[PDB]
């Protein structure tokens, strides 16, 4: 299990446009077009990612283009962020995962709010930074995404994936 058979299960694979639980345009592996009501403005979005006219369809290959800019771009962003990277060094691999998880479908900004949660990690308080990582809006948004990730950091193991 690595983090990119992690995400293509939480995620999925379309090839067409499709809206996010948010109601968001998203295609691919969880790949947010934008945030615009307007579907003329989401397939404009995507034909400027891909380099072509695509009138709302990729090709697998494509979304899995897109997918691996979105890991590495998630990753980086972890490095960047002064809240994010200690928390990540101080990490195993798998936990390592999870905060990538996060980071892809929440945003850097959006993880590092989470200030009680990651110091709560970064001191290895498993159950109980498991304990708060449910109270949130993300939680109660998308709970059995949310439990996979929060029994990952809780359990150190891939088991919520298995
Ligand atoms: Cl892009
Ligand atoms: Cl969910």
């Amino acid at each position: 299990m690595n983090i990119f058979e992690m995400l293509r299960i939480d995620e999925g694979l379309r090839l067409k446009i499709y809206k996010d639980t948010e109601g968001y345009y998203t295609i691919g592996i969880g790949h947010l077009l934008t945030k615009s009501p307007s579907l003329n403005a989401a397939k404009s979005e995507l034909d400027k990612a891909i380099g072509r006219n695509t009138n709302g369809v990729i090709t697998k290959d494509e979304a899995e283009k897109l997918f691996n800019q979105d890991v590495d771009a998630a990753v980086r962003g972890i490095l960047r962020n002064a809240k994010l990277k200690p928390v990540y060094d101080s990490l195993n691999a798998v936990r390592r995962a999870a905060l990538i998880n996060m980071v892809f479908q929440m945003g850097e900004t959006g993880v590092a709010g989470f200030t009680n949660s990651l110091r709560m990690l970064q001191q290895k308080r498993w159950d109980e930074a498991a304990v708060n990582l449910a109270k949130s809006r993300w939680y109660n948004q998308t709970p059995n995404r949310a439990k996979r990730v929060i029994t990952t950091f809780r359990t150190g193991t891939w088991d919520a994936y298995k």
